[PDB]
Order: structure tokens, then C-alpha cells, then sequence
């Protein structure tokens, strides 16, 4: 509870760093907040919010482990599972600089793993760089507009519409929208127009896929309706 009982390893990104808790040696990572500027009404929101996080587990989800608070540093840490694998957007960008795509069976994990992600958040009631993997192929869900949905531009098929974007830059190493201005953005997205992902992947890969990213939200497939589909297999499912 203390931040004492943690030992600092090194920072990951600025601040998020990678600790190791003294009691039994377990890895994690926290984020450091500086709350030294916030008004009451700043640190109640910060407050419920956390502990709404705290709510949330599910394999596939990002876990919270802890918060402490140290008043000298008006510093406030948050303490979560460490996902050795790092996030997609890392894995995007490794893609294009050697000139190879992604597997079809590692897709596949992507979108089943963060249906059932997408799932358990609505039943509680999205880009690469908060998407991480963890040392076993689990995929989890943590925490310019690319895969803002033409709805949410003009709903739970809001979500399905940003993953449908997800998965096609993970095929495509490209969102299937791009464009140098907002208008022109926004111009194109209306449009629902774009590439087929590239022809290694299967027919019924891109279908899905194209369903996601279909200009009526009531068109897209719902949680269950991916699910269902012939491509997901147990073993595209989490494993502890
Ligand atoms: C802001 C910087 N990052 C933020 C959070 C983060 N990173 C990891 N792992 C991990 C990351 C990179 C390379 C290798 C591993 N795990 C996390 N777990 C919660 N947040 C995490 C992402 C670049
Ligand atoms: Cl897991």
C-alpha cells in the first residue's frame, strides 16, 4: 500500500515505469500522476474513476492491481500488470520497416480476444497503442481521428466500427481511411470506400472485416455475431 514496498527498474515511457513488489518479486508497471495541480473537483473525479478500473477483471482486459498516494510528491501511482509483449501499435510499426504482414492466425487472436474485451465493457454499462499482449499470446485491452465512426461524426456499434479499423491496419499495416486534412478525413469516411486487405488474408477474413466497417451501424455484426463465426476457434481464445 505503501510505495516503499515497490522498487522502481525503469521507466517505460514519460510517467510509466516497470516495478518489482518486494514482498514476493512479482512484476508490474505503474503510472505516475501529479496531482498537485488539481482542484477538489479533479481528484473527485480521478477518485470514482479509478475505482470504477478497479471493477474491471477479465482476462482479457488490462488489471489493476493497486493505488497509492505519497502527499510529499503530490504524486499518485497506479499500479497494473506488466504485458511484456508491448502494444500493437509498436507491432504496426515493426510490420511496415521489414516489410511483412501479419499472420492470419495472430489477427484472428486479436479479434476474438478483443471482442470479448468489448463484451465485458458493455455488459459494465480503442486504437493500437492501448491494445497490449502479455508473454502467452493474450491479448488485452488497456487505457488523426482515424477510427472515428461516421455515427459518432453525425452505441455499442460504435465499438465494433473501431475495431473493424483495428483489425484492417493490422492487415493492411494502413487505416482504411487516410488523409492529409479533417475535411478530406471525414470526406472519405462518409464515403465507406476503401482497399481490400491484402489478398494473403482469407475471403472470409475480409468479409468480417468489411462487415465491422460498414456505414450503418445496424449492418455491423453485434459481439455474438462475430463470435459465431467459422474462423474463431478455441485456441484463438486466452490461455493462462
Ligand atoms: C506509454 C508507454 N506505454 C505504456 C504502458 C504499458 N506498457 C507495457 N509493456 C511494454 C511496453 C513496451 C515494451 C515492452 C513492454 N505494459 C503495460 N501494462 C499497463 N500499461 C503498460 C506503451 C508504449
Ligand atoms: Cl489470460
Amino acid at each position: 500500500s505503501r510505495a516503499e514496498d515497490y522498487e522502481v527498474l525503469y521507466t517505460i515511457g514519460t510517467r510509466c515505469q516497470k516495478i518489482r513488489r518486494k514482498s514476493d518479486g512479482k512484476i508490474l508497471v505503474w503510472k505516475e500522476l501529479d496531482y498537485g495541480s488539481m482542484t477538489e473537483a479533479e481528484k473527485q473525479m480521478l477518485v470514482s474513476e479509478v475505482n470504477l478500473l478497479r471493477e474491471l477483471k477479465h482476462p482479457n482486459i488490462v488489471r489493476y492491481y493497486d493505488r497509492i498516494i505519497d502527499r510529499t510528491n503530490t504524486t499518485l501511482y497506479i499500479v497494473m500488470e506488466y504485458c511484456e509483449g508491448g502494444d500493437l501499435a509498436s507491432v504496426i510499426t515493426k510490420g511496415t520497416k521489414e516489410r511483412q504482414y501479419l499472420d492470419e492466425e495472430f489477427v484472428l487472436r486479436v479479434m476474438t480476444q478483443l471482442t470479448l474485451a468489448l463484451k465485458e465493457c458493455h455488459r459494465r454499462s480503442l486504437k493500437p497503442a492501448n491494445v497490449f499482449l502479455d508473454g502467452k499470446q493474450n491479448v488485452k485491452l488497456g487505457d488523426t481521428p482515424y477510427y472515428m465512426s461516421p455515427e459518432q461524426m453525425n452505441n455499442e456499434k460504435s465499438d465494433i466500427w473501431s475495431l473493424g479499423c483495428l483489425l484492417y491496419e493490422l492487415c493492411a499495416l494502413m487505416p482504411p481511411f487516410t488523409a492529409f486534412s479533417q475535411k478530406e478525413l471525414a470526406g472519405k469516411i462518409r464515403e465507406g470506400k476503401f482497399r481490400r486487405i491484402p489478398y494473403r488474408y482469407s475471403d472470409e477474413l475480409n468479409e468480417i472485416i468489411t462487415r465491422m466497417l460498414n456505414l450503418k451501424d445496424y449492418h455491423r455484426p453485434s459481439v455474438e455475431e462475430i463470435l459465431e463465426n467459422p474462423l474463431i476457434l478455441e485456441h484463438h481464445h486466452h490461455h493462462h
